């Protein structure tokens, strides 16, 4: 709960770099 939002949370606001729903490369 609180792990799986925060990485997404970090993966949306602090992250770049927007593909499709099937990579998103990660920083």
């Amino acid at each position: 709960i609180a792990i799986l939002n925060k990485l997404c949370e970090y993966n949306v606001f602090h992250n770049k770099t927007f593909e499709l729903p099937r990579a998103r490369v990660n920083t």
